DNA sequence: TGACTGGTTGGCCACTCAATTTGCATCTATATAGATGCGCATCTATAT
């Protein structure tokens, strides 16, 4: 989770070996972080990251509330991985 | 004649001093057993 936050937050750049035509172009840090109930996200380590960067964490009520993060894995299976 | 006799140029007390014994109070500097607190292993529980 900390590696994924580091990539999300820092400005992104990729070399020509990724062959991109666009730039990812996103950066900066959240005001809130919303997660499942997994130990990874309820760990003290993430809580210390939250307090230093200033983004309080929140646990989702049910997997169906996570629709924004859950659905992209179906979309990746269909458009990318099944080929 | 060989005897006799006479002749004759410190202690008893009161006071004092060096000493030297004996005892008591005061450090003192070490020796030595018990609380207290990390620092990790180990087990249990919970979640995806």
């Amino acid at each position: 989770v900390a590696l994924a936050l580091r990539h999300a937050i820092l400005p992104k750049r990729y070399g020509s070996e990724y062959k991109l035509h666009c730039e990812w172009g996103t950066y900066g840090k959240p005001e809130h972080f919303y997660t499942d109930g997994g130990k990874d996200f309820r760990s003290n380590h993430l809580s210390q990251i939250g307090a230093q960067l200033g983004f309080v964490c929140h646990l989702r009520d049910r997997p169906s509330e996570g629709g924004v993060v859950e659905r992209p894995f179906k979309t990746l299976n269909d458009q990318l991985f099944s080929t």
